């Protein structure tokens, strides 16, 4: 049977978690997709020759912690964690989301990947050492992104892959 692996991308309100999404599933950069939309779209991959389904859900939103919000993302089998490499404060929320994430998978080992968006950009705030030592911190991978030019793109959803691969 065809294994499919549930994704969800999370992070600050404009980083680009649904730029990166639609990367993935059209491969064509959207530079305006309505923020408040919160959705999923599967997308079959080959990675390293196993051909899966992707199902990608692209969280948007108020934060809320309610019953259902966390059976909701309870669903995610492993999340990115995205922050805009020149918006700091997306990336001091990232403790918040690794948190917010293990609290509702009542784990300790939960697949999850850095991501570092907008990487085409020259306004950078957030160095690329500081964002590589928070991954190392916490012992998970950090990608480098850009959903504009397409840059890490199958790396970051791929390299999640892998880790849950590793978790099952
Ligand atoms: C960083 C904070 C600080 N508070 C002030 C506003 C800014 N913040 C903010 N804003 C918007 C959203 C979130 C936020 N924090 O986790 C989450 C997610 C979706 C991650 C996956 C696991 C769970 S489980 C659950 N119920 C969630 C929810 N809602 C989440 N979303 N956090
Ligand atoms: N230059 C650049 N802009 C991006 C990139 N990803 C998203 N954007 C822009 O960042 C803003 C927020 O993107 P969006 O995908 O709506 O973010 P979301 O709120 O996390 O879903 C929009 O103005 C996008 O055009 C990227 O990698 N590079
Ligand atoms: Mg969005």
């Amino acid at each position: 049977g065809m294994t499919e692996y549930k994704l969800v991308v999370v992070g600050a309100g404009g980083v680009g978690k649904s730029a990166l999404t639609i990367q993935l599933i059209q491969n064509h950069f959207v530079d305006e997709y309505d923020p408040t939309i919160e959705d999923s779209y599967r997308k079959q991959v080959v990675i390293d020759g196993e051909t899966c389904l992707l199902d990608i859900l692209d969280t948007a939103g108020q934060e809320e912690y309610s019953a259902m919000r966390d059976q909701y993302m309870r669903t995610g089998e492993g999340f990115l964690c995205v922050f805009a490499i020149n918006n700091t404060k997306s990336f001091e929320d990232i403790h918040h989301y690794r948190e917010q994430i293990k609290r509702v998978k009542d784990s300790e080992d939960v697949p999850m990947v850095l991501v570092g968006n907008k990487s085409d950009l020259p306004s950078r705030t957030v160095d690329t050492k500081q964002a590589q030592d928070l991954a190392r911190s916490y012992g998970i991978p950090f990608i480098e992104t850009s959903a504009k030019t397409r840059q890490g793109v199958d790396d970051a959803f791929y390299t999640l892959v892998r880790e849950i691969r590793k978790h099952k």
